[PDB]
RNA sequence: AUUA
RNA sequence: UUA
């Protein structure tokens, strides 16, 4: 159905709309340009190769790029492959780039170049350098830049990536930049802020650097910035895990008070991590319009229980007021200015690392009335005690965030400690439910009704990662009527009683996982018949729980529609020979997706299909060390959709698995042990839509295996790393692979011989097998 | 150095002393018994094979066998693999046997045999028949083993191996076999006490049956008895974790009293799961002898606080009362009998499965005399309240056991819950003194008061509670002597330095799986606590998640073992990052460093010279290691292992001998390494060990692998690696064929992927003499 | 899990 | 393989 079959080890494409063909060359091992580039080629993208060298050959007939990402063709020492350093820097000759007159973006971020590349054609909007090692920009090297708006030059001098000096800006280097709107200069060793700047400028980022003092002019002109970042000058050092220098005398970064005050289009000022002791409400007398402000990690503990300068942001969305404890101080509970109150447009408040030991209902009075707040984060902040009755007066908040306490009777998990939360790379949860309440990670060993009093507006609650090691009778959470989501996972769950959890009867999604404790000692009953009570629960997850044994027999629901049972061991209860558990999840009358990957299940007894419930249509058998399988057997899952059979033992397919399966769409057989298809395979498989067979040990595969009218169904067909043999056997294969409409990923990649000898590591996409035919 | 090749897939030896020839050919893909083997052997075994048949000539030239070990050659349906079933009983011809004139041994379990072998020689003393599908014993059949002294029967006729009927022996079946001592008919489905049996007996096995009741003259004769097992006749369900039938009428399995009378020499006594609720003293009437009695799994619960029977067991070693609680019932506290107090030589108490609220101090009084008590296991009860004080009265046992319950302010994990624990198969700090096992409990917080009077502790176990504390080293002031901490599966919060500073004495610390503090960012590790405790051996600190730390420096001038595995010395040492690098340097006596599984794709330059320096045995195992400088070996000077399993390396050094000059053992199993260097281990003559098993190496030639270098080896591994059999090949082959050196999975695993002719071919059985014409 |  |  292809008359010219694709070579190219890119992925072309085309978004005949905006007329852009897209060539992508992320990552394929490349030394050289790959020839054969169409020459309509709007964006090309390079990235991760080991292409030495630019030149006017590079992109000789490509005139109409508009965009190159040639990022990481020789990523600097500490940054880069240890297994594969770059050798010399990435060289660009003369007029490499001068032909391209449509060119708006160029990317050469992560090449170990040591100046900014001339010959730029004036049609260039973006201009990317990260990574690089250019720590001295001087005005002639930027005259070339005269249309610039974005220009990225950070990562060239820090700790990672150093240069052993000062970053050096000539003075008024950008001013002539005149269309100029996003500067970076970033992780640089930069001393001073740049002056004069292009009064363009809307976005300016100066964070990690050694700037000491702003001068009262430094941003005198810039009456269009928006966003203004001078976080990590002058840092705070505690508990950094990166290598940190803080300015001398524990001296924090001085800002004039009306440093500002020509900013009166910002938006975003973030001075994260400054060693701040103070917030002059002066810095806000002219800005306005602030949404978003960062004021983490600096020494604001004191502030926090003053704070004038909130009076001058009523606009506010978003507040950061994390980690400005006092070093060696646990204080006895949080002192909230009242001057919150006047925050009337704040969103979300985050006072992560506060550190106090008991958080009492009035001090979060400064928050009653601000109507518009629905975030409240408190997070590691090792809090001992908190009557949970509190947040009654906080039904409007969408999430109330507890997580990492010490509390008892989304954001990365690494975040406010990481260098540049913000760092590019060389390539590129309940609170949908309603309210939640997120005591995870805390010390919550025992639960009682009263504890959730006054609560029953909660729709998700986050008990993960507590100690909680009871028996619950269903009398534990009487209160919250509305409770949609309940995570348990983390704990020690003791299912003794079948009514445990009845009394959430709103409840859609329970997480008991990794409750593994009372399951792994001998002799202790367990009800798992406790589904029956929940008359809406759709998901139940008991993942990692260690199951070999159950008191009774079936799981009963009317309601359930998934249950990921994934880590336990149904070898044990399924033991051949053992007939009480085979009919478990047969009345699970709704259920429509089963997980039952990593349960040791070497072999499925028989009577394990049959027992399936009626209408089981995503079934996962996967990393099972499935050594056999029956496949007559799946006649009886009568709605079968997906099979995945992943990362098991298998070594055969069925001869027919038409005769097996007159529903099945999805079959993953990936990373198995499979050596050969059978002869008809997949004939008259109608239903067939997905098939992946990638990771095993093919050599070959022949016509009556793969018939035509079910191939051009296939919206996807895996074959890549197998163990194909590049004979004249092959002959069939090799043709439709290449000529086939059908999508195969990694055809440039991982679609190889491994033989014969002379075409041993070849792709079967780029096969001549012409000898076959003389 | 060998004039002829070992080519027989079986592992021979000979113990001269015992003029013994041993054969062992288990597990080797075999369908027929190989020919070759040694005629002089002794001992030969073949489990674990698909060898449909035996025949007269199976054994012919070997006359001198003593021991024939020919079991799961078709292991039955339901016990076998179900990947490859064995598809047809094996079948053993006429004599097959009537010629080994020596044969004394002769095991045939697991062969779905329908019948008891016929033609055994005179001399045989031991014939085992477990796992076959033989559910009737016949007189007649057993004529020939008039000299037998060991007969296994069981697993003949069970749920894993079912025959569908009531097992059939005949009356007098086994009385003619004269000198019979030891009987098992167990797993078998068997309705009543064979009788009469001979009165030789010493050990008679009749548990897992369908033995309803026991007859009063039953064991009338055997009076050589030591063993007896009914267990699991008339057994308790509740909670049986496999299928389980009761006796009808909640029916126990009847023993009139009388009914042991004649066993005076028993010493072992095991009723476990007969659904007892009471033991008749008059039972224990002749026998003063008894040394072990197990009555767990009954409904012994009131019994228990009554237990009269006691007082006729002076001489009792073990008792075992385990899981009799009342179903649906928690009392309040446990009712000890005092006739425990008459226990005067009991050194193992078991009482695991009573189930009650709170253990005080006098609840234990009946065993405050009994001085040889060792062992008191108290484990899954449920306690809720201990005041753990109260083990001050037994400074003398050996193992406190309280694991496994709710307490707040070895025998295997499955044990008492199984089928048959002495099934045979087809193939800790106690040593430290007084240990107290608080593992799997409650406890949230300690205080030092909670370990008032029990200075005597050598190791406590509080694995797996729930402490979320950080200690300031004023928590276990009383444990004066304690010298084996395990703390693992906790959340400690390492804040102070002066954590665990109080065990002066300590010399273990586990304090593994502890790492809840340590995956939320921002918070202060004082890794540096091992510089008070100066008698410290050996520290686990494994699978913490440890990213961070405070402190820069771990010391220690005691400490000569350290597990840091499962931890981020990935994240410690980010390239870029130096304040880590000698994290390890000051634990001067460090001899045995594992910082396996700890995401190291690369070790920065300075990690080694980091190093401690008398470093011996480091682990880099599961690391993701694509790449590894082998000159910086020279830093650590005293290196002897070191372990690079399991990684991406694709090399080895240019000369082992010039990277490290002390390494006696280099493991590289798991790897992606292709080729060996020219002159990889030239004079690298201290080497003793090196695995380069699974990887994908082609050829090996003489110049990388010298002969003074390798008959050094105690071992050399090889196995799955993509050899090429060519005639490049042939130094390499010759080499192996003839060596001295043990290269393990020869017959089964050390192969040619090619060429063509040759693919699968065991390197040991090549024929290269085309490449000599 | 090739007698658990 | 800019975190
Ligand atoms: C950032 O700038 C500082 C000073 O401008 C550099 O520090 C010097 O580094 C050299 C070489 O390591 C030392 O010999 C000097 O003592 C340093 N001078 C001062 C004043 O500290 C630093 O190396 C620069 N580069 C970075 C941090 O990557
Ligand atoms: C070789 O076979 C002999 C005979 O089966 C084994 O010797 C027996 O070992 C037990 C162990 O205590 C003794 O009770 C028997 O009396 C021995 N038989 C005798 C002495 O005739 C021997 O262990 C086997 N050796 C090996 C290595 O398999
Ligand atoms: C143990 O023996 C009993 C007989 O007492 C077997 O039970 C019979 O099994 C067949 C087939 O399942 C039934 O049709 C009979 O009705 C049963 N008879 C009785 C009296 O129950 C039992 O299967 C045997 N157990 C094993 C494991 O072989
Ligand atoms: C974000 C805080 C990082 C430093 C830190 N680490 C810990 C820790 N591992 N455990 C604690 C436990 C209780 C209170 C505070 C801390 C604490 N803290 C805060 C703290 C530490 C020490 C002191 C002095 N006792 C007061 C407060
Ligand atoms: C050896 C024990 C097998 C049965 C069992 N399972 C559990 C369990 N999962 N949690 C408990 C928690 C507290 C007390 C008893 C049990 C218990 N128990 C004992 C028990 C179960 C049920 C009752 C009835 N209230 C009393 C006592
Ligand atoms: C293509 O490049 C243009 C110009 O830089 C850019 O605006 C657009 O987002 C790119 N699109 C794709 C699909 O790469
Ligand atoms: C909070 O602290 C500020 C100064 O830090 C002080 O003005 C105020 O009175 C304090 N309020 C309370 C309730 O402690
Ligand atoms: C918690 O506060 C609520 C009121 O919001 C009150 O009803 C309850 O008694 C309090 N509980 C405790 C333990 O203080
Ligand atoms: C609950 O919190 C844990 C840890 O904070 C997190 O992993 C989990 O995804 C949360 N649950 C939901 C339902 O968001
Ligand atoms: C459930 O347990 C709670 C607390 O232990 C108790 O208050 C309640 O009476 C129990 N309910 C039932 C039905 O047993
Ligand atoms: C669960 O099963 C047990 C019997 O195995 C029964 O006692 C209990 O009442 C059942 N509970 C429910 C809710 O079905
Ligand atoms: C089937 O279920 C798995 C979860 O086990 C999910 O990841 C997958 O996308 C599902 N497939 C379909 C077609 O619903
Ligand atoms: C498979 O083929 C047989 C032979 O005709 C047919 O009777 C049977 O119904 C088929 N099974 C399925 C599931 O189509
Ligand atoms: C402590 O108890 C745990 C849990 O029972 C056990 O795994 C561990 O081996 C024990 N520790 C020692 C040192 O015996
Ligand atoms: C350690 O902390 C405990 C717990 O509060 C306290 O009892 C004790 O005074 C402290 N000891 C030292 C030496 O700091
Ligand atoms: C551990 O090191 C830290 C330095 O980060 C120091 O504060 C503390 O006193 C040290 N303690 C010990 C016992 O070495």
């Amino acid at each position: 159905a292809r008359w010219f079959p694709k070579t190219l080890p890119c992925d072309v494409t085309l978004d005949v709309s905006k007329n852009h063909v897209i060539v992508d060359c992320t990552d394929k091992h490349l030394t050289e340009i790959p020839g054969g580039i169409p020459t309509n080629t709007t964006n090309l993208t390079l990235t991760i190769n080991h292409i030495p060298d630019i030149s006017p050959a590079s992109f000789h007939r490509l005139v109409h790029l508009v965009e190159i990402d040639f990022r990481c063709n020789c990523v600097p020492i500490r940054l880069g492959s240890k297994s594969n350093m770059c050798p010399r820097r990435l060289q660009i000759k003369p007029r490499s780039f001068s032909g391209l007159t449509y060119l708006k973006s160029l990317y050469l971020d992560g090449n170990q170049l040591l100046e900014i590349p001339q010959g730029l054609p004036p049609s260039l909007q973006l201009l990317s350098l990260e990574a690089n090692n250019i720590f001295s920009i001087r005005k002639e090297q930027l005259t070339e830049l005269a249309n610039i708006e974005i220009l990225y030059l950070g990562q060239n001098c820090y700790y990672r990536n150093p240069c052993y000096v000062s970053y050096s800006i000539e003075k008024d280097a950008f001013l002539n930049l005149t269309k100029l709107k996003v500067l970076s200069l970033k992780d640089n060793n930069v001393t001073t802020v740049p002056t004069v700047l292009p009064s363009t400028l809307t976005e300016l980022y100066l964070y990690n650097n050694m700037i000491a003092e702003i001068q009262e002019d430094d941003f005198n002109n810039l009456n269009q910035l928006q966003i203004l970042d001078l976080s990590g000058n002058c840092p705070r050092c505690y508990n950094a895990p990166f290598p940190c220098t803080p300015c001398k005398n524990n001296s924090p970064l001085q800002i004039p008070v009306n440093a500002f005050d020509a900013l009166t289009e910002l938006k975003v000022l973030r001075l994260h991590s400054n060693s701040l002791q103070h917030v002059p409400p002066r810095w806000f007398k002219n800005i306005n319009n602030l949404q978003e402000l960062d004021l983490s990690q600096n020494f604001l503990a004191k502030e926090i229980g003053d704070a004038k300068f909130l009076h001058f942001l009523p606009n506010l969305i978003q507040l950061d007021l994390s980690f400005n404890f006092e070093l060696q101080v646990y204080r006895a509970s949080m002192n909230l200015s009242q001057a919150f109150s006047s925050l009337k447009s704040l969103k979300i408040l985050r006072i992560r690392g506060y550190v106090f030991k008991e958080l009492k209902s009035f001090q979060l009075s400064p928050l009653h009335n601000l109507q518009n707040l629905e975030v409240l984060d408190l997070g590691t902040n090792f809090i001992k005690i908190a009557n949970l009755s509190m947040f009654k007066q906080f039904k409007r908040l969408k999430v109330i965030d507890l997580s990492v306490n010490k509390i008892s009777p989304v954001l990365e998990q690494l975040y406010y400690f990481r260098y540049d939360k913000y760092a590019r790379s060389c390539r590129f949860s309940c609170y949908k439910y309603g309210q939640t309440l997120d005591l995870s990670k805390n010390s919550i060993f025992f639960i009682k009704s009263s504890d959730f009093q006054h609560l029953s507006f909660l729709k998700c609650l986050n008990l993960s990662g507590n100690l909680i090691s009871q028996t619950l009778n269903g009398s534990e959470f009487q209160p919250l009527a509305e409770l949609r989501y309940l995570d348990f996972s983390n704990n020690r769950l003791d299912l003794l009683h079948s009514t445990a959890f009845e009394e959430l009867r709103k409840l859609e999604v329970l997480d008991i996982s990794s409750n593994s404790h009372y399951f792994q000692s001998e002799g202790i009953t367990h009800m798992l018949n406790f589904t029956k009570n929940l008359k809406v629960l759709q998901k139940l997850m008991m993942n990692d729980n260690d199951i070999s044994s159950s008191t009774s027999r079936t799981m009963e629901s009317e309601s359930l529609r998934t249950l990921e049972f994934r880590g336990n061991h149904l070898d044990v209860l399924w033991r051949d020979g053992d007939n009480r558990y085979l009919q478990l999840f047969k009345n699970l009358l709704k259920l429509e997706e089963l997980d039952i990957s990593k349960n040791s299940l070497s072999f499925l007894p028989s009577g394990v299909f049959d027992g399936m419930p009626p209408n089981l249509k995503n079934l996962s058998l996967a990393k099972n060390g499935l050594k056999s399988f029956i496949w007559e057997k799946l006649r009886y899952l009568k709605n079968l959709e997906t099979l995945d059979l992943s990362h098991n033992q298998l070594t055969t397919v069925p001869e027919r698995l038409s005769n097996c399966s007159r529903s099945l769409k999805n079959l993953i057989l990936k990373n198995n042990q499979i050596r050969s298809l059978t002869k008809y395979f997949l004939q008259d498989a109608f239903q067939l839509r997905y098939l992946d067979l990638s990771s095993n040990k093919i050599q070959m595969i022949q016509k009556t295996s793969f018939p035509e009218n079910v191939l051009n169904n296939l919206k996807m067909l895996l074959l890549h790393h197998n163990r194909f043999l590049c004979t004249c056997d092959a002959v069939w294969f090799v043709w439709w692979v290449q000529h086939t409409e059908v999508t195969i990923p990694y055809l440039a990649t991982d679609v190889t011989c491994v033989g014969p000898g002379a075409h041993k590591g070849q792709s079967v996409i780029s096969l001549d097998l012409y000898t076959c035919e003389l």
